[PDB]
């Protein structure tokens, strides 16, 4: 009966809380048949960058290549109870060349270490832009953004939400107050009226205009000022003064 | 040749669908050398909370450790064509102490039982703020939230999108009418123009204004009404009417 | 001893780049005990769709149900520098009859050579709406979208980023101008105080009006205009003229 030499060896106990970016892990064999043996790591899954964030106590299978030193280590997934910070990286990479920091890759990380769950793309393949969809739970946001300055935000401590693009055109919504700015216009248009605020003009183009204060009104203007009426102009105050 | 006691046992098939909340699973060994096995979920990936979604007749590989009555049931992938409603939950903790609800971890849920496609952060760690990146199908939304009432929202049978914050400022696309509210002010910039409304005023501070009517003007004050222009006034009607 | 007849049977070399749609990969087995196997993908994890994108010289586990010609092959996660493009489904059932296109699934994509990655979800099973989360790298932009209409969108090259619904209202902020529009109103609302534009009207109701003019200011009817005052009207200017 056939069977390869590379087979299940023993197995182990993860001895050490595996460190963060290694590949190594001290596993002690547990199976009857110092003590500790450096396995390479075995990957469960393919697409999976970081080996697990494995702590020691944990249940490890140990594979080893016929009688040579070649031992590696596969976690079994029965022992997640253990598991304190987690960080993981899924990457898919995107470039003609191979060999690869994700600069050659689309991914996403979830990263308890680092604070952040993020999905990024790359500009390794003639894309035009690099792109990240990241929930930052350090800081406290949530970011939807290229890398030329558009951007999507949701920041919690600043009770922020906005619309932000390159050219620092904004709709923000900050706790109490909205601020909308754009260096050339700002437009508003329901059917065939429009409101135009421009670095020089404020200007409404519609059919009927009601400007009702109940308290007072006033509108001062350096230059001339033009009253033009089709109809009749009518003046309603209980006295009128010319200065 | 050593090799370990815990080994791939017997190709089986599921006897069960297995039911949602169930790591066990009725396993048939179907391999010539009741008739069912209560198997242990054995995962096939780490970082995954929930045994796939298993339906009866799924080729499934039995795992024994020794004589002992230990099975373990491993799903093989090869039968993905029988899958009804699926649930799965990618699980990374995010909390010094183990153990663990998803109160402890991030995570990514994909729920065709509950409807909904979740990413979700915690507060175990020191993180100031939880998220939900959420797709709801049942409800028909895509949310972008915190856990103050911060909120980005998509909901399609109302046909809204809606940024809104913790203090009740938003900026609402409800069919075909926009909603701009914020209890301090809403302000328009564009160069050195300025259009604001607050709970006591409407100011514009521009260059040059101009407000034209097909129809009718009306401005109308409760208290007074000023006029003031620093080059000629000009009036332009068929008569004028003083009340 | 009982073991099952299916087994690793040797590990082997890919031979050639698996093609894309492809799920049989030519392996030669290079344990000492034409020379390329024609094998069955035996997938690493559950909810994966496609197989791994395997270059050639990959190191792929062969597997063998006993002395039959069902050979199967896995991708080891050993040879990840050597991948090029990828493309991954993974994929979470949504139907309640089996079977399946992503017609019938919840789904999360990444693809190099489509150059997009998307979280969608299906109509199979009650859900009134479909949903689409796209980072879209070759157009350069992100989606957020329903089946109806209703969109988010941020596109780079054109610095855009717009809330849309299904009524064609929206927030547009491209370039250095933002645009709002909306066929039934535009509504700010700050305390008491509102502005509206709608397709007839320009309304505005507040405490105190404040307009101010570096230059010019202008305000021309077609029709009637009027002037109310409930206190004294006020005019100021170096001189008054009645056309
Ligand atoms: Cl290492
Ligand atoms: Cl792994
Ligand atoms: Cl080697
Ligand atoms: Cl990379
Ligand atoms: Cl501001
Ligand atoms: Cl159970
Ligand atoms: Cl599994
Ligand atoms: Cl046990
Ligand atoms: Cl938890
Ligand atoms: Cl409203
Ligand atoms: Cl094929
Ligand atoms: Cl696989
Ligand atoms: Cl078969
Ligand atoms: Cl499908
Ligand atoms: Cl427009
Ligand atoms: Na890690
Ligand atoms: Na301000
Ligand atoms: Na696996
Ligand atoms: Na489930
Ligand atoms: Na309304
Ligand atoms: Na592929
Ligand atoms: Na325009």
């Amino acid at each position: 009966i056939q069977t390869s030499e590379f087979r299940l060896w023993s197995i182990g106990r993860a001895t050490e809380n595996k460190p963060r970016n290694s590949f190594t892990l001290m596993v002690l064999p547990i199976e009857s048949a110092s003590r500790d043996i450096p396995c390479i790591w075995l990957p469960n899954e393919d697409n999976r960058a970081t080996p697990p964030d494995v702590m020691r106590g944990e249940k490890i299978a140990i594979y080893r290549l016929g009688d040579t030193s070649q031992f590696y280590w596969r976690s079994m997934g029965l022992s997640n109870d253990l598991r304190t910070l987690e960080s993981v990286v899924y990457t898919f990479n995107a470039s003609l060349s191979p060999g690869g920091n994700f600069d050659t890759c689309y991914f996403m990380q979830f990263s308890a270490h680092d604070k952040h769950v993020t999905i990024g793309t790359s500009k390794a393949n003639g894309e035009p832009y690099r792109y990240s969809v990241q929930i930052n739970t350090g800081t406290g946001a949530v970011y939807i953004l290229d890398d030329i300055g558009n951007r999507f935000e949701l920041v919690s401590k600043d009770k922020r939400l906005m619309l932000m693009n390159a050219d620092n055109s904004f709709v923000k919504v900050e706790k109490k107050a909205i601020d909308l700015n754009a260096d050339q216009y700002i437009k508003l248009t329901s059917g065939g009226s429009t409101l135009e605020l421009n670095p020089t003009e404020f200007k409404v183009n519609t059919t009927n205009t009601t400007i009702k204060s109940s308290g007072t009104h006033i509108q001062e203007a350096g230059g001339t000022m033009t009253h033009k009426a089709g109809g009749n102009m009518l003046f309603t105050a209980p006295r009128y003064d010319f200065t």
